[PDB]
């Protein structure tokens, strides 16, 4: 027999109730706004799906941010379009306010609202507990919002987190691999950052769900408040899987695979071993513990689980303790 089958906890039929073209992208007609609104400024970084660049909206005198797509498939470019018109104006939701044929490249630009960033390699060393509160729960506030419109992330990681640490805004940007949940529908699993890859992707199990981006958003967490990036550091996908099994111990991981009958790859077989479930007190020290408090182990232990179905949704997560006085501020 082959894998037991598996459905979202919440926010199973979203899409169902939805008229087609909310989720049918590849049928999604681009609306072009006028590329000679738009000069470029300087350039502010590349990839390998993109390069992203300051520009003036010479109409309004608007500083914007440009991402010039590089060669993909339309379908892919109509699903990123199609998912950010979607979630424009979710909380916390980068902003796309045009679409431009860029003329030398004859690809599309996809313009943004402007954000300030603080770089993620320098902002992460300064901050306090509280502030991995607060930014953890305005994540949670932009993961909560697009899975309930049906969408899943699905690129999770530091890069992909912008924060103006000056005005305390943060926004999740590049919806380039996000995708509609559908019930039953199988994924590709080849996704992510190697390093916040959930179980799932790793032991090849296709029919997942947006507690995929609960993963990665632990991942996230655990090398905030460890100071240790990256947390679960793997050589390659399968010794990836070998990192966190090191952690969260075999017999939960073995546990999994049999409860959803997963076949496992062979090459599994030498390498994942025998480990125990280890104590979060292990990665505490001198130069982190003042990030580190029972309530967020609590809740970092709530997140990575192997079991998909058995992490946190990002409400949940939001009702935690530990962000209990995040809340009082709140409000
Ligand atoms: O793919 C996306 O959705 C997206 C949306 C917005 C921005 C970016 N990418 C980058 N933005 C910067 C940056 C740095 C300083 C000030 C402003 N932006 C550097 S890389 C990607």
């Amino acid at each position: 027999s082959g894998p037991v089958p598996s459905r979202a906890r919440v926010y199973t039929d979203v899409n169902t109730h939805r008229p087609r073209e909310y989720w049918d992208y590849e049928s999604h007609v681009v609306e072009w706004g006028n590329q000679d609104d738009y000069q470029l400024v300087r350039k502010l970084g590349r990839g390998k799906y993109s390069e992203v660049f300051e520009a003036i909206n010479i109409t309004n005198n608007e500083k914007v941010v440009v991402k010039i797509l590089k060669p993909v498939k339309k379908k892919k470019i109509k699903r990123e379009i199609k998912i950010l018109e979607n979630l424009r104006g979710g909380p916390n939701i980068i902003t796309l306010a045009d679409i431009v044929k860029d003329p030398v490249s004859r690809t599309p630009a996809l313009v943004f609202e402007h954000v300030n960033n603080t770089d993620f390699k320098q902002l992460y060393q300064t901050l306090t507990d509280y502030d991995i509160r607060f930014y953890m729960y305005e994540i949670l506030k932009a993961l909560d919002y697009c899975h309930s419109m049906g969408i899943m992330h699905r690129d999770v990681k530091p890069h992909n987190v912008m924060i103006d640490h000056e005005h305390r805004k943060l926004r999740l940007i590049d919806w380039g691999l996000a995708e509609f949940y559908h019930p039953g529908q199988e994924y590709n699993v080849r996704v992510a950052s190697r390093y916040f890859k959930g179980p799932e992707l790793l032991v090849d199990y296709q029919m997942y769900d947006y507690s995929l981006d609960m993963w990665s958003l632990g991942c996230m967490l655990a090398s905030m408040i460890f100071r240790k990036e990256p947390f679960f550091h793997g050589h390659d996908n399968y010794d990836q899987l070998v990192r966190i099994a090191k952690v969260l111990g075999t017999e939960d991981l073995y546990d999994y695979i049999d409860k959803y009958n997963i076949e496992l790859d062979p090459r599994f077989n030498d390498i994942l071993g025998r480990h125990s479930r280890k104590r979060w007190e292990r990665f505490v020290h001198s130069e982190n513990q003042h990030l580190v408090s029972p309530e967020a182990l609590d809740f970092l232990d709530k997140l990575l689980r192997y079991d998909h179905q058995s992490r946190l949704t990002a409400r949940e997560a939001m009702e935690h303790p530990y962000f209990y006085t995040v809340v009082k501020d709140q409000a």
